[PDB]
C-alpha cells in the first residue's frame, strides 16, 4: 500500500505531518492521481496551466465535526485544481464507504468531476456513500487534522488563518 505526506503550517507555525495510506488496489486511477499530487512529478496541469502539486496548497474549507478539505491548487477557494489525466475523471468506484473517521476521499461538483480536490472526514459520515469516492486513510497526524478541523471559518466556512502544506511526498 502506498504512502505519501503533508507537511502542514499554520500561519507559518510548523504543526506536524499528516501521513497518508492509499488504497491503490481498489482505486489505482484516483490513488495514481493523489501521488502524483504529492510527488508533482507530472508538470504543468493541462486545463489550469499550474504546477500539478499539493506543495504550497492550503485547507480552503474546515467544517468541525464533519471534515477538512484542500488540494485546489489553481485558486484555492473550491473552484480550481484537475487531475493528472487533465481536467476531471470519472468515479472510479465506491466500493470503500466513510464509515470511520480520518478517511481520504474525493471532493467533486457532481458525478465523474473528479480533480485534485480531496477532503479528510473526521467521523463516519454515510450519507456520502456513493457520492464521494473514498481512496485512503490517514495513518498519522491525528492531532494535526484536529488542530485544522478547530480552526474559526468564515460564513464559507473557509478558515482565516493560513493553513499550508508546506512540504508534501510519496514515501519510499
Amino acid at each position: 500500500s502506498p504512502q505519501c505526506h503533508f507537511d502542514i503550517e499554520i500561519n507559518r507555525e510548523p504543526v506536524g505531518r499528516i501521513m497518508f495510506q492509499l488504497f491503490s488496489d481498489i482505486c489505482p486511477k484516483t490513488c495514481k492521481n493523489f501521488l502524483c499530487l504529492c510527488s508533482g512529478e507530472k508538470g504543468l496541469g493541462k486545463t489550469t496551466g499550474k504546477k500539478l502539486c499539493y506543495k504550497g496548497s492550503t485547507f480552503h474549507r474546515v467544517v468541525k465535526n464533519f471534515m477538512i478539505q484542500g488540494g485546489d491548487f489553481s485558486e484555492g477557494n473550491g473552484k480550481g485544481g484537475e487531475s493528472i489525466y487533465g481536467g476531471y475523471f470519472k468515479d472510479e468506484n465506491f466500493i470503500l464507504k466513510h464509515d470511520r473517521a480520518f478517511l481520504l476521499s474525493m471532493a467533486n461538483r457532481g458525478k465523474h468531476t473528479n480533480g485534485s480536490q480531496f477532503f479528510i472526514t473526521t467521523k463516519p459520515a454515510p450519507h456520502l456513500d456513493g457520492v464521494h469516492v473514498v481512496f485512503g486513510l490517514v495513518i498519522s497526524g491525528f492531532e494535526v487534522i484536529e488542530q485544522i478541523e478547530n480552526l474559526k471559518t468564515d460564513a464559507a466556512s473557509r478558515p482565516y488563518a493560513d493553513v499550508r502544506v508546506i512540504d508534501c511526498g510519496v514515501l519510499a
